[PDB]
């Protein structure tokens, strides 16, 4: 129940996340420095899309503007539609869900670096955000859980705050 967009980007250990900042085009690396993700807006004069790249420059996820949907790879098609998020915090509906239980939410404060995903019908906590160019915190996920499906929620957060 921790794979939503590839199972690849599932590790056996938890792995913790860091956003680094050089109009949303910033990228997630692990706190090492690895880059995980390149974030950019795929047109200019364009703030409602944002393309997740992955350090080949290969979009491994699209998200397309209160509401979200997130489409595999660098499409924006409903055939490749993965999952759509809602503004106790944000709630996450899976694709095949078409009702209301969620797959998995965010609670907590993006401010006060608190977030935490939960997966719904089980409450099991899936990624935690804790405070430490780089912004002033880490997310750890959790050993098996989707980390790219967790780098857009952070991609979300990081919109709603913006």
């Amino acid at each position: 129940g921790g794979v939503v967009v590839d199972p690849k980007y599932c590790a056996p250990y938890p792995i913790d996340m860091a956003i680094v900042r050089k109009d949303g085009n910033f990228v997630i690396t692990d706190v090492n420095g690895n880059l995980l993700f390149k974030v950019k807006e795929p047109v200019f004069g364009l703030h409602d899309k944002r393309v997740l790249l992955d350090g080949s420059g290969t979009p491994v996820v699209t998200l397309r503007e209160d509401r979200w949907q997130v489409f595999r790879g660098g499409s924006t098609d409903q055939r490749d539609l993965l999952y759509t998020v809602k503004r106790t915090k944000l709630d996450v509906f899976l694709g095949h869900n078409k009702d209301k239980r969620c797959d998995f939410r965010v609670k907590g404060s993006w401010l006060e670096r608190s977030c935490v995903v939960y997966a719904g019908e089980s409450d099991a906590i899936v990624a935690q955000m804790h405070r430490k160019g780089k912004d002033n915190f880490s997310v750890t996920v959790y050993p098996n859980v989707d980390y790219a499906f967790i780098a857009s929620l952070v991609v979300i957060l990081d919109d709603v705050n913006r």
